[PDB]
């Protein structure tokens, strides 16, 4: 996250950070058995740690349960990042506490100018933080988007940010939240760099999954 602030300790308690060996990417828990993350995040094995503040200090609060299924869209599309989502279930539920908690699927899609939290642990520019950063930052119009990015910006995607640069997302916040209005609208996906002048973050648009991660949670 750059342009960001810290995060308040355990204040985006759906967060979670996917390691396997050093933190790699970010998830939001959204049932207390599955975290959903980017599909580019992918990796065979994987821990996830809930509860966490500070990645690289003990606190007590974290629960820490690997991976025992891992689901990736299968539409996902590594060129395009069309459908850059996939599930991860855990080898044991999460215990919901005010820590750990999980965050609501969309009701609806987010209207433009929705203002929403962004969250992670990637860059601010051994390069990642110990702690949390946060962002606030608006969904921006389809328009914005795709004048930004021509003729790469699918149905499946929104930009949320700011024109201008200087507050994104980056590599290490992939797969995990935006939260507009107390609904998971948005997986950190990709964009140009980060926090560049007219390349705001570009982000799995959650609204259109809502039936896929059901459907995927019910049947494993
Ligand atoms: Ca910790
Ligand atoms: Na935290």
């Amino acid at each position: 996250i750059v342009g960001g602030y810290t995060c308040g300790a355990n204040t985006v308690p759906y967060q979670v950070s996917l390691n396997s060996g050093y933190h790699f990417c970010g998830g939001s828990l959204i049932n207390s058995q599955w975290v959903v993350s980017a599909a580019h995040c992918y990796k065979s094995g994987i821990q996830v740690r809930l509860g966490e503040d500070n990645i690289n200090v003990v606190e007590g609060n974290e629960q820490f349960i690997s991976a025992s299924k891992s689901i990736v869209h299968p539409s996902y599309n590594s060129n395009t990042l069309n459908n850059d989502i996939m599930l991860i279930k855990l080898k044991s539920a999460a215990s919901l506490n005010s820590r750990v908690a999980s965050i609501s699927l969309p009701t609806s899609c987010a209207s433009a100018g929705t203002q929403c939290l962004i969250s992670g642990w990637g860059n601010t520019k051994t390069s990642y933080p110990d702690v949390l950063k946060c962002l606030k930052a608006p969904i921006l119009s389809d328009s914005s988007c795709k004048s930004a990015y021509p003729g790469q910006i699918t149905s499946n995607m929104f930009c949320a940010g700011y024109l201008e640069g200087g507050k994104d997302s980056c590599q290490g916040d992939s797969g995990g939240p935006v939260v507009c209005s107390g609904k998971l609208q948005g997986i950190v996906s990709w964009g140009s760099g980060c926090a560049q002048k007219n390349k705001p973050g570009v982000y799995t648009k959650v609204c259109n999954y809502v039936s896929w991660i059901k459907q995927t949670i019910a049947s494993n």
